[PDB]
């Protein structure tokens, strides 16, 4: 009856068992345009216990992003003819994004973030 619409300021991308790399996201992601403005992107990478290679990824744009489309975060293989939908996800939460961003371990750091307001 509804369809997929999220609205929110921070997203979060899963990629279950991705052999995606984080520059490939980054490059993709960075590349990826948005009807707001992109600020500060987290990327790291994580892998399930069940052996499959998982990817995580944090987004955090100037203004509350529209996000009622998973083709925007498609993200494919540069280097295979696949192609990967990753899980968009609103977190419902504001500087609960600044303690996750603390929990730093081989990630790609780009753009700055800026907490609006205290």
């Amino acid at each position: 009856s509804g369809r997929f619409s999220i609205k929110a300021k921070n997203y979060f991308l899963t990629y279950p068992k991705c052999d995606l790399t984080k520059e490939n996201a980054l490059s993709q992601i960075t590349n990826l345009q948005t009807p707001t403005n992109k600020l500060f992107i987290k990327i790291c990478r994580e892998l399930h216990e069940n052996g499959e290679p998982h990817l995580h990824i944090l987004i955090q744009f100037e203004g509350k992003y529209n996000c009622t489309n998973q083709r925007f975060f498609d993200l494919v293989s540069p280097t295979r003819s696949a192609h990967f939908h990753p899980n968009i996800q609103g977190a419902k939460s504001s500087s609960d994004v600044k303690s996750y961003i603390d929990k730093d371990g081989d990630v790609l750091e780009w753009g700055t973030f800026q907490i609006d307001g205290r």
